């Protein structure tokens, strides 16, 4: 894909110009930052390392950002009122590793023993 | 939706026997899990409490786990050879919080500042 092609899946004019406006303010508070397309979207880049990603989708705009942003910043993102996914991806044409998945489930089995909400806060 | 609409999602037969397999292993290995439909997808459950959730895609199973998780199991996920994605969801019908994605590029750049990987590892 390339970057004009990216755009053209976001759904409404209206949402293309809040898209628009937000990687151009972005760019203007962090001059620094490099607007690349890699991997089919775009992503904000500083000194050769990934500080966000985007894309579209019919309901919302993805923002994508690394485990120890989500990990620091899930008090204040709860509070703005936004809804957070963190996934792994098991190709359907890779061996599934149920092993890992095993250990995910044991450790947060573990870890929520005593959890008094649906989520963790 | 329904459990049983969800897995008319699955794209192959062969993709539907791994997701089934999938939940008798996971379930066998950890009997007081729950396996709810909540929010149009499947998640177990512990206690009441969220666990892991599960979503088809063309070319994926999306295991979506919490945010420590994802943190504590980073190493052991690249290690595996699987992507990973961290994402807040800005629905395209409700205002978009440019303080808070301020914030987030603001909070990665400095955690980047010495960085020498591409991505956080
Ligand atoms: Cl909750
Ligand atoms: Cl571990
Ligand atoms: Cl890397």
């Amino acid at each position: 894909g390339s970057l004009a092609e990216w755009y053209q899946r976001i759904p409404t004019p209206d949402d293309l110009t809040r898209v628009e406006s937000l990687f151009a303010n972005m760019q203007a508070q962090f001059p620094q930052l490099k607007l690349e397309f890699k991997w089919n979207q775009p992503m904000f880049t500083d000194h050769g390392t990934f500080i966000m990603g985007f894309n579209p989708s019919k309901k919302h705009l993805a923002v994508a950002i690394e485990p120890q942003t989500m990990t620091r910043f899930i008090p204040q993102i709860d509070k703005a009122g936004y809804d957070h996914s963190q996934i792994i991806r098991f190709p359907w044409h890779k061996p599934l590793d149920e092993q890992l998945i095993h250990d995910l489930i044991a450790y947060t089995i573990d870890q929520k023993k005593d959890a008094t909400t649906f989520w963790q806060r």
